[PDB]
């Protein structure tokens, strides 16, 4: 079927829409060449629907329905509740896009009388109706990114009015969070900290006689995804053991919700029918996790591929396995490429075989080594900082809800870039306006969190020990990607950098405790007598447990 179908009517906005990256004194001192960072905006729309908007081509086999059966035996095990209405609402975020029906993310928070109501009534409807089709927003997404020596156009996110999210979470939080890990088992991505993750494709990569990995793309995945998929991806939840009500919501839901529906856009009018994923609902990131472990593990066994690890984060995929020869590696892996395609999830680029872990790239990411303060090798992961710099700009420029830079601090904390660069400019500015307290949004896998700078620390310690903060000796193809990545945007080459970092490490110093510590441990790499750096004093027990992206989560 057509993934997508349109009336001809406009994706539109519903605020003001900024797209150039303003001069200004504190973004400027970060990157000079601000004219090549852009948001996308609606007036891109169009082109997307256009790549978007496809028939799909979807033949089961064998292989299929062989892992789905065996996906189904270990979902069997999980026994999942329902949540009450006051954990759901705690479950949402502050700035929640409102109703329509004259309630907010703030009376949902509060348990107003009236978003309870509303809610309780969206409820009994999913008892009630197992057909009529749910309606859905359309929006183009605001993203920032650096021009390519040619734009990308903004992503289309999808999602059904707020009292409905409250009853996917009733209905479906325990099983997203809990229902991916007992199936896929150490596949499943979302589970490791990044120091877990480095660890399981280090330990994995190690463990082969001769390996030989890679990424694969999925060109447009929410598009892929077809009616069969997400009633497939049902049939795995249903295994578990639920309470009636929560059965025949997950029954409704899928039928009016996951599978489909209408399309509306901001001014009320009717934009067309999708067919396929959708951005913005609870259970696109367990589903996608699912769908792409199932077809990606049948189209191994097709592909004949041997020993075959495999880990899965939504629709991004990495696979190590037991090499057979380069030319006899190349030809399986198009035997997979095509077996794929059969299951309705073709290649965005043709997928390369990889015989250097630190050449392949999952979750925009790469492993690379560095030296602690005793000399052994610490396996590390980075990634090309472009992105990363140009938002961190852009939210120098501009409040935005939330706060890239601050998430990409705690996930790359042990990188070159985001010590040198991120910390040294964000702390800057923290203390020149007296704000080191103020906690701030930001997200990690999808999920919002307000987290406050001062407990930066911690947090880097916990999520990657000691050594994140006595790093040194990283690879010359690491050092060469950065220092490129900088002449490119105009940010200050890193010897600049250092010389504000020992400006910004000795306020830090002259402050108090935890400030201090900030200095003491997050720019121990800029002073010129070296230090002790024993472990901190000072829950992260929900961090890196499952996948939210697009699910309106808040913790």
């Amino acid at each position: 079927s057509m993934s997508y179908t349109w009336t001809g009517a406009l994706i539109t906005p519903c605020a003001a829409e900024e797209s150039k990256l303003p001069i200004n004194p504190l973004s400027n001192s970060l990157l000079r060449h601000h004219n090549m960072v852009y948001a996308t905006t609606s007036r891109s729309a169009s082109l997307r629907q256009k790549k978007v908007t496809f028939d799909r081509l979807q033949v089961l086999d064998d292989h299929y329905r062989d892992v789905l059966k065996e996906m189904k035996a270990k979902a069997s095990t999980v026994k999942a509740k329902l949540l009450s209405i006051e954990e759901a609402c705690k479950l949402t975020p502050p700035h929640s896009a409102k109703s329509k029906f004259g309630y907010g993310a703030k009376d949902v928070r509060n348990l107003s009388s009236r978003a309870v109501n509303h809610i309780r009534s969206v409820w009994e409807d999913l008892l009630e109706d197992t057909e009529t089709p749910i309606d859905t927003t359309i929006m183009a997404k605001s993203e920032v990114f650096c021009v390519q020596p040619g734009r990308k156009p903004a992503r289309l996110i999808v999602f059904p009015d707020l009292g409905v999210r409250v009853c996917e979470k009733m209905a479906l939080y325990d099983v997203v969070s809990t229902l991916p890990q007992a199936v896929m088992g150490s596949s499943y991505g979302f589970q490791y900290s990044p120091k877990q993750r480095v660890e399981f494709l280090v330990n994995t990569w190690k463990s082969k006689k001769c390996p030989m990995g890679f990424s694969y793309d999925t060109r447009c995945f929410d598009s892929t995804v077809t009616e069969s998929d997400i009633r497939v991806e049902e049939s795995i939840y249903q295994c578990c053991d639920l309470a009636p009500e929560a059965r025949q919501a997950i029954r409704s839901l899928t039928e009016r919700l996951y599978i489909g529906g209408p399309l509306t856009n901001s001014k009320g009018q009717n934009c067309g029918y999708r067919r396929c994923r959708a951005s913005g609902v609870l259970t696109t990131s367990c589903g996608n996790t699912l769908t792409c472990y199932l077809k990606a593990t049948a189209a191994c066994r097709a592909a004949k591929l041997q020993d075959c690890t495999m880990l899965v984060n939504g629709d991004d995929l990495v696979v190590i396995c037991e090499s057979a020869g380069t030319q006899e590696d190349a030809a399986a892996l198009r035997a997979f490429t095509e077996a794929m395609t059969r299951y309705s999830a073709p290649p965005g680029d043709p997928p390369q075989p990889e015989y250097d872990l630190e050449l392949i790239t999952s979750c925009s990411s790469n492993v690379s080594v560095a030296h602690d303060a005793s000399g052994k090798r610490v396996y590390y992961l980075t990634r090309d900082p472009t992105t990363p710099l140009a938002r961190a700009a852009w939210e120098t420029a501009r409040h935005t809800p939330i706060n890239s830079w601050l998430g990409n601090i705690i996930m790359y904390a042990p990188t070159l870039w985001a010590r040198m660069i991120l910390m040294t400019h964000f702390f800057s500015i923290l203390l020149a306006q007296e704000q080191l307290e103020k906690a701030l949004d930001c997200q990690i896998y999808g999920a919002c969190y307000s987290i406050e700078p001062l407990d930066l620390p911690q947090i880097i310690e916990r999520l990657h020990g000691l050594s994140a903060f006595t790093l040194h000796s990283y690879s010359p193809g690491e050092i060469n990607r950065v220092a490129s990545c900088l002449r490119k945007l105009g940010v200050p080459p890193l010897r600049t950098w250092r010389h504000r970092a020992r400006s910004v490490r000795a306020k830090l110093l002259s402050q108090g405790g935890r400030a201090a510590t900030c200095g003491r441990y997050l720019f121990n790499w800029a002073v010129r007598t070296k230090l002790k750096l024993t472990p901190i004093p000072a829950d992260l027990s929900g961090w890196f447990v499952a996948g939210y992206s697009g699910g309106d989560i808040y913790h």
